[PDB]
């Protein structure tokens, strides 16, 4: 089936999308253990907009806390833990 | 509210995504003419291996048709094409 063009636009849009960043990326502070998953995914701004004149920018967001799995490296011990993570809420594309 | 951890396994996961690529970085060829959109969203492979010396990789490929507008910056004309993608049929965690 081809994919119609109205459907092509409505996901190739800046808006915000699913994706996926590293835990110790996010929070460089933490440097003593493992978590799992060792990424997650959250809503950021991404898209093509009119030309490469203009990038997809996010103009609001908010502080997401999500459960993950902190596993110490060196008793093997691992617990849920809630973590705070940043996500993009509204997205425009601005000259940049 | 927080995000259930099964819930953040679920997306984490190494498996077929939607992902956002140019037509110029899939088509590198087709560097004349200006297409909108300029880049289309298409299923790869991406996710954090709960092993981390295993990257998430493609084991299938498949083609997607999707409906585009060319725009000829010469004639000025710009109509409505069918282009093909490839995308990534499923995945699997390997050492790499």
């Amino acid at each position: 089936q081809v994919r119609p063009f109205l459907d092509v636009y409505q996901r190739s849009a800046c808006q915000t999308r699913e994706t996926l960043v590293s835990i110790l990326q996010e929070h460089p502070d933490e440097i003593s253990d493992i978590f799992r998953p060792s990424c997650v995914a959250v809503l950021r701004c991404s898209g093509c907009c009119t030309d490469e004149s203009m990038k997809c920018t996010p103009v609001g967001k908010h502080t997401a806390d999500i459960q993950i799995m902190r596993m110490n490296p060196r008793t093997h011990s691992s617990k849920m833990e809630v973590m705070k993570f940043m996500e993009h809420t509204a997205c425009e594309c601005r000259p940049a």
